[PDB]
C-alpha cells in the first residue's frame, strides 16, 4: 500500500523500526521471512522501488542501519536474492538503486556480527547473480564513481580494456571473495561462480605465474618418491651409496603426514559428499603417507606384516598419480569424469552385482555332493569360496566352463549358472556402459567447471605454502582510478566486441595505447 | 579409405576417437597396470628348491603380462600364488579388475558415444 | 560524431591521412586495434555507413590508398571481418558499398605487401 505508506510516513512514523520478532528473524525458511526487519528493507526485498525511494528521500531514513545480525540493507538484499528462474532481477536492480542513493563506500565495506561485508556475503551464500553484478560494477553517471568496481581506463572503437577492483577480492586479504568461493562447502555453485570475469581471469594469472611451477615440481619430487619407494621394496633383501634414496622416502613420508594431517583439520569435513569432492585426495595420499610410516615402525621390530603395509603403500602411491591430471584440461575433465562414473554408476552396480554373485554363491555350492575317496577334486564349486571365485572369474571370462561338477542336480546346476551370466555377463554389465552415457552426457557439459574449480583449489593452497616473502608475483599495481587520491589494485582484461558501439566518455586515460 | 563417404566418414571418426580417447584411455590404464604390476610381484615369495614355477607373478615382467592378459580375458585366474599374504593379493587383483574391467574399460565405450 | 567530422572536411581535414602509428598497428590483437589507419577505413570498420558515404563522395579522398602493409579498404575488412555471432554482417554491406562507389576491378585486384 503505497498511498497508505505514504501519509502514514508524513504523520510521523518511525521509518528506523527494527522488527526483532522471531518471524522475522526465523531459523529455518519455512516457519519466517528474513528481510533486514526494517520497513527500508522490507519494501526493497518485496519490489517495492517506489516505496524504497520515498523512504530513501526521508531525512530521518538511516541507509546504514543495522539489524540484530548486524546486516545492512545491502546484506538482507544479498540473503534475500535468488536466481534469475526464481526472482526477476528485481535485487540486483534495488541493490544498485540504493548504493547509488548513498553514494558512499561506508555501506559497503560495512561487516556484519560475522565479519562479512555484502560483497563478502554473496560468495559466503553463492549468490552468482549479485556476485557478478558487485564484482563488474560500472556506473556511467558522474559525480559518483569510486563506487564502480569495473573501470575502463581506454577505449578505441570496439576494442577496450577493463579493470577490475581486488582490492577486497585477492589472496591479500585475510578473508576475500575468491578464498570463500573456492573453499566453500554450503554451496553447489562455485564452478558457476569462478566463470566471472575477475575470479577467472585472477586464477589463471597466478597460475602461470608460479602455480603452474609448483604443481610440476611437487609431480617431481612426488614420482621420485614412489619411483624410490618401489624400487627399495621391489629390490629388497629376502647400500653406502643408495642410502640417500632410502631417506628420502622416509622424510617425504612425514612432509606429507604432517602437512595432510594439518590440511584436513582446518579444512573441517563434516558432510559425506564433502570428503569425496574437496578432501578425497586429502586422505589417501595422508593414508599412503602413513603406510610408509608403519611399515618402518614394523620393520624395526620383530612384526613380519611391515610388508603388506609396503606394498599398500605402492598401490595406492601410483594409484594417487591421478591428482596430477589436472593442470591440463583434456586430463582434469577426464578425471573428473571418473569420480562421477564411479559414485552415479560403478558404486551402485557394484552393490547389484555382489548380492547376484554371494547369492548364487551359496546356492551352486548347496547342491555339491562330496568328493569320492579316489578323486578329491571332483567339483571345482567344492566350498562357498570357491564357488564365488568360479563365478567371479566366469563374469571376466577366464577360465574354462566346466559344468560337469558333482552336483546331484546337474540341470538344476545349469540352470543357475546361465541364470547368473543372464543377470551378470548380459543385464548387469551391459546396462553400466548404457547408464554411464547418460553421466557423461550430463557432466561433458560441465566437467570443465568442475576442474577448473577442483584446479582452483590446488592454486590457493599453494600460494598459502609461500612464506611472507617471494609475494612479489600480484597483480598490477595502484592505478588512480579516481582523483581524489583513489588507488586500487586492479585486474587490465581487454575485450573486444563489435555490437553496440556506444560513444567513449567514461574512460580514466584519453591515450588508447597501454604504457 | 577416403573417396568414398561411408568408409572416408568412419576412417575420420577413428583419428578423433583415438586421439580424444583412447590415447587418453592408455594412459591412466598404463598407470594402473604398471602400478599393480609392482605391488603384486612385491609381495611373492621365492619359489621352493622342487618347483621353480610356483607363482606366476614371479617378476614385474610377468606380473604385467598375467594382468595383462586378465584385462582382455585370457588365460584362467589362478589365485594360489606364492604370496605371503594372499588376502593382500586377492586384494589387489579385484581392484585392478574394478579399475580397468569395470571402469577404464567400459567407461571407454561411453566417452567415445 | 558524424555531424562533428562532416564540417571537419568542409574545413580542409586530410581525408588520406595514415594512422602509422604503433597502436594502429599491433603485433597482437590487444594491445591495439588495426583498421587500416586511414579515415575512409575507420568508418568502414566501426559500422559508420554514414560517414563512408560522405567520405566516398569526396573529391580528394583516395579510395585505392594503401597503408603500411600494402592493404587497400577491402584488406582492411577483411581483417576486420568477424563471425556472424560476433559481428552483425556490417563488413559485408560495407565491403558491397565501398566496392560499388568505386565500380572497379582496380580495388578488388591490389596486392599488398
Ligand atoms: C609424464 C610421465 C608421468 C609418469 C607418472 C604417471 C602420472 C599419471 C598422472 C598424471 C600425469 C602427470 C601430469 C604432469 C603433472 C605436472 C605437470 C603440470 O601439470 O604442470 C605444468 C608444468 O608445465 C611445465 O612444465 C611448465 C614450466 C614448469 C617447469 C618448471 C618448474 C620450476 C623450475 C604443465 O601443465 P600445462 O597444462 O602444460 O600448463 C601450461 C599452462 N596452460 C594450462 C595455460 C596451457
Ligand atoms: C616462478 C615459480 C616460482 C616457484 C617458487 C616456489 C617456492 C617454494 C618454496 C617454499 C615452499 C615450501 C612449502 C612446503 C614444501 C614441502 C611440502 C610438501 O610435501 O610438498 C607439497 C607441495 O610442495 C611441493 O612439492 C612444491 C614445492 C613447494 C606436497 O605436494 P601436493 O601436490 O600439495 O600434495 C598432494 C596434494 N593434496 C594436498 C591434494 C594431497
Ligand atoms: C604426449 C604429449 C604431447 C603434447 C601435449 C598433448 C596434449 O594435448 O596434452 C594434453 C594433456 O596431456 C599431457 O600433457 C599428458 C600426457 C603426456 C605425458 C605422457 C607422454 C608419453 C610418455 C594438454 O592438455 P591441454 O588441454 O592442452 O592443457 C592446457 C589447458 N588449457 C587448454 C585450458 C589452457
Ligand atoms: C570408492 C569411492 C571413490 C570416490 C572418489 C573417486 C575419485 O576421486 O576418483 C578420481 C579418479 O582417481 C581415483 O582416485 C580412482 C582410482 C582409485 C583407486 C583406489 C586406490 C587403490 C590402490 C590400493 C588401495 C589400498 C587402500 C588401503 C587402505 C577422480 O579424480 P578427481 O575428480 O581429480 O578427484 C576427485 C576428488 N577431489 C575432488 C576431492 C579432489
Ligand atoms: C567389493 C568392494 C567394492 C568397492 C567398495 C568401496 C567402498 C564403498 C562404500 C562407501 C563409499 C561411499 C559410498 C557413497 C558415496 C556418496 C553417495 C553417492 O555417491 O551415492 C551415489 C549412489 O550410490 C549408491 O547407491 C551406493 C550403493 C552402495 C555403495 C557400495 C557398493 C559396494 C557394496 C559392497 C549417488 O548416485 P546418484 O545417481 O548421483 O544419486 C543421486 C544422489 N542422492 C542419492 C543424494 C539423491
Ligand atoms: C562386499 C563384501 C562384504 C560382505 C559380504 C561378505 C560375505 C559374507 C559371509 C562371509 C563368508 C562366510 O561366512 O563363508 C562361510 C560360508 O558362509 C556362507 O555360506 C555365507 C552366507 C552369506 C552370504 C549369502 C549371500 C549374501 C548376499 C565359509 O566359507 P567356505 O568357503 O566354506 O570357507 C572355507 C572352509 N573353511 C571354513 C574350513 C575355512
Ligand atoms: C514354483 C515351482 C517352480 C519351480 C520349482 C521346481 C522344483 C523341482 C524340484 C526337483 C527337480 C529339480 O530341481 O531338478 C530338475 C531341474 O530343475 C530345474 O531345472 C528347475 C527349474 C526352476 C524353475 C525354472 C523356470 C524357468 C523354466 C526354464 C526351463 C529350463 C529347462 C528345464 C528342463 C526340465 C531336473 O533334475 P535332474 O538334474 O535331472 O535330477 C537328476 C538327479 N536325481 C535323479 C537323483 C534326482
Ligand atoms: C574394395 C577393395 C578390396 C580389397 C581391399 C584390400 C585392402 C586395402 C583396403 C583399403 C581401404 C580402402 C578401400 C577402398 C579404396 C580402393 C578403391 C578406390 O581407390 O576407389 C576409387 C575407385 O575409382 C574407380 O574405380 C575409378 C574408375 C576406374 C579407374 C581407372 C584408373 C585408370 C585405368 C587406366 C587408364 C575412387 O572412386 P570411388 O571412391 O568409387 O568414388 C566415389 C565418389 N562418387 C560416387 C561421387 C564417384
Ligand atoms: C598414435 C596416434 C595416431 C594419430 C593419428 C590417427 C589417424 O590418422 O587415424 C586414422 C585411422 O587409421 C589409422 O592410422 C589406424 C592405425 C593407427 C595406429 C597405427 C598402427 C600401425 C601398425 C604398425 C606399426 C608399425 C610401427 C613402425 C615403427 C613406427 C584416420 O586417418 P584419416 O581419416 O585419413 O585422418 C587422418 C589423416 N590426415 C593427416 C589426412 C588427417
Ligand atoms: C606418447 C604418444 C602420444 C602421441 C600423440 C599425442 C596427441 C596429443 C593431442 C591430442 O589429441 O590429445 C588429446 C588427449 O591426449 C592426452 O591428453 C593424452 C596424450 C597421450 C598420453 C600417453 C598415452 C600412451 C587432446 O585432448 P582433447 O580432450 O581432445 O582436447 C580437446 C581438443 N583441443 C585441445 C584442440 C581443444
Ligand atoms: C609407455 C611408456 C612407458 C614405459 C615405462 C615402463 C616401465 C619402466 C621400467 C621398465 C621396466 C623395468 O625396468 O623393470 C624391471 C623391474 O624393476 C623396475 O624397474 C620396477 C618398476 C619401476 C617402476 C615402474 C612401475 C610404476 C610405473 C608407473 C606408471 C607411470 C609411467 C607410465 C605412463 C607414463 C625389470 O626387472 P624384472 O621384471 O624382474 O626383469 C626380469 C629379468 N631379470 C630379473 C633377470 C632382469
Ligand atoms: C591397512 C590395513 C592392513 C595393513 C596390513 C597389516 C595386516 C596384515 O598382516 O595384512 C593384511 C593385508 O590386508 C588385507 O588383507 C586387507 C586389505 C587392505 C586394504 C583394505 C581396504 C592381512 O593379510 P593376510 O593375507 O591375512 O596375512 C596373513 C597371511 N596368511 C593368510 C598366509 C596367514
Ligand atoms: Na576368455
Amino acid at each position: 500500500q503505497g498511498d497508505i505508506a505514504a501519509l502514514l510516513i508524513a504523520a510521523g512514523a518511525d521509518v528506523n523500526a527494527h522488527a526483532k520478532g522471531a518471524f522475522f528473524n526465523p531459523k529455518y525458511q519455512h516457519e519466517g521471512f528474513y528481510f533486514g526487519e526494517t520497513p527500508l528493507a522490507l519494501a526493497a526485498c518485496t519490489n517495492q522501488p517506489e516505496i524504497v525511494q520515498l523512504l530513501m528521500e526521508h531525512e530521518q531514513t538511516d541507509i546504514t542501519s543495522r539489524d540484530s545480525r548486524g546486516n545492512n540493507i545491502l546484506h538482507a538484499l544479498v540473503t534475500v536474492a535468488e536466481d534469475f528462474k526464481t526472482q526477476n532481477d528485481f535485487v540486483k536492480r534495488m541493490y544498485d538503486m540504493i548504493l547509488l542513493r548513498s553514494g558512499n563506500w561506508e555501506l559497503e565495506t560495512t561487516r556484519n556480527n560475522d565479519g562479512l561485508t555484502p560483497l563478502q556475503l554473496a560468495a559466503k551464500m553463492g549468490k552468482a547473480e549479485i556476485l557478478k553484478y558487485i564484482l563488474s560494477r560500472e556506473i556511467k553517471e558522474k559525480r559518483l564513481r569510486s563506487l564502480s568496481r569495473k573501470f575502463t581506463d581506454w577505449a578505441y572503437g570496439p576494442v577496450s580494456s577493463s579493470l577490475y577492483d581486488l582490492t577486497n577480492v585477492d589472496t591479500t586479504t585475510d578473508n576475500s571473495v575468491l578464498e570463500i568461493t573456492v573453499y566453500n562447502t554450503n554451496i553447489d555453485n562455485r564452478h558457476e561462480m569462478l566463470t566471472l570475469e575477475p575470479l577467472h581471469t585472477l586464477l589463471h594469472m597466478k597460475w602461470k605465474k608460479f602455480a603452474k611451477h609448483m604443481f610440476f615440481l611437487s609431480f617431481c619430487f612426488y614420482f621420485f618418491y614412489n619411483i624410490t619407494l618401489t624400487l627399495v621394496s621391489y629390490y629388497r633383501p629376502r647400500g653406502w651409496l643408495q642410502l640417500l634414496g632410502r631417506m628420502f622416502v622416509l622424510i617425504w613420508a612425514m612432509c606429507i603426514s604432517v602437512k595432510e594431517g594439518i590440511a584436513i583439520f582446518l579444512l573441517r569435513p563434516s558432510d559425506l559428499q564433502s570428503i569425496l569432492s574437496d578432501a578425497w585426495f586429502h586422505f589417501v595420499f595422508f593414508i599412503q603417507a602413513v603406510l610408509v610410516i608403519l611399515s618402518v615402525f614394523l620393520y624395526l621390530f620383530a612384526y613380519k606384516e611391515y610388508l603388506a603395509c609396503l606394498v599398500l603403500a605402492m598401490a595406492l602411491g601410483w594409484a594417487n598419480m591421478l591428482y596430477y591430471t589436472r593442470g591440463f584440461q583434456s586430463m582434469g575433465m577426464y578425471s573428473v569424469m571418473i569420480q562421477k562414473v564411479i559414485l552415479h554408476d560403478v558404486l551402485k552396480f557394484l552393490f547389484v552385482y555382489i548380492v547376484f554373485l554371494l547369492g548364487f554363491g551359496v546356492a551352486l555350492a548347496s547342491l555339491i555332493e562330496k568328493c569320492p575317496k579316489d578323486n578329491k577334486d571332483c567339483s571345482s564349486y567344492g566350498s562357498f569360496s570357491d564357488a564365488v571365485l568360479e563365478l567371479f572369474k566366469l563374469t571376466i571370462g577366464l577360465g574354462d566352463l566346466n559344468i560337469q561338477q558333482n552336483s546331484k542336480y546337474p540341470i538344476l546346476f545349469l540352470f543357475l549358472l546361465i541364470t547368473y551370466v543372464i543377470l551378470t555377463f548380459v543385464l548387469l554389465l551391459n546396462m553400466l556402459i548404457a547408464l554411464m552415457g547418460e553421466t557423461v552426457e550430463n557432466v561433458s557439459k560441465e566437467s570443465e567447471r568442475i576442474w577448473r574449480l577442483q584446479r582452483a583449489r590446488t592454486i590457493l593452497e599453494f600460494e598459502k605454502m609461500l612464506p611472507e616473502w617471494l609475494r612479489s608475483r600480484f597483480r598490477m599495481g595502484e592505478l588512480c582510478k579516481v582523483a581524489e587520491d583513489d588507488f586500487r589494485l586492479c585486474l587490465r582484461i581487454n575485450e573486444v566486441k563489435w555490437t553496440e558501439w556506444k560513444t567513449h566518455v567514461s574512460f580514466l586515460n584519453e591515450d588508447p595505447g597501454p604504457v
